[PDB]
DNA sequence: ATATATATATATATATATATATATATATATATATATATATATATATATATATATATATAT
């Protein structure tokens, strides 16, 4: 759905950078909830307070860890990218959702 | 020539997620009910002071 193809862009694209940083494969991919929350906000809207981006942050992070792409949140709050989205299907499309939505957040308002 | 078989379209089923309504369960605050200290009523023994009265003195 949107939400979730939302999140494995911006993943994507953040495993990217770190590959960048760091190198291909040299360590693993790390992030803060509190830096996801505020794109999330950007991009998709209030659901109404901090309660409740949070919980449908964490429900699309457990579908996700279904999927083998995200592990669970540890004791900082951060989460690991799962290696696995360097082999994704259709990344080009990923980008295009991305420019699609940096598009809608301009026009929208 | 009749019938065969694959590609195509469409009607239906299946998977998955979101949100809502649900059932089981915990805990809470509420009310009924029981127990109690306490005061007040009913009954009683013992006795006094009393009203009614017998028995009675006194009277015509």
């Amino acid at each position: 759905n949107l939400e979730q193809s939302l999140l494995v862009a911006i993943l994507r694209q953040h495993f990217v950078a770190w590959e960048q940083e760091s190198g291909t494969g040299a360590s693993q991919a790390q992030i803060a909830i509190d830096d996801l929350l505020p794109q999330l906000q950007i991009y998709l809207g209030d659901p109404g307070s901090e309660s409740k981006e949070r919980t449908r942050l964490l429900t699309l992070l457990d579908q996700l860890k279904g999927h083998g792409l995200v592990t669970s949140p540890d004791a900082h709050e951060r989460i690991v990218i799962r290696p696995i989205i360097a082999h994704l299907a259709d990344p080009i499309n990923l980008q295009a959702l991305l420019a699609w939505l940096r598009e809608q957040i301009a026009q929208q308002t």
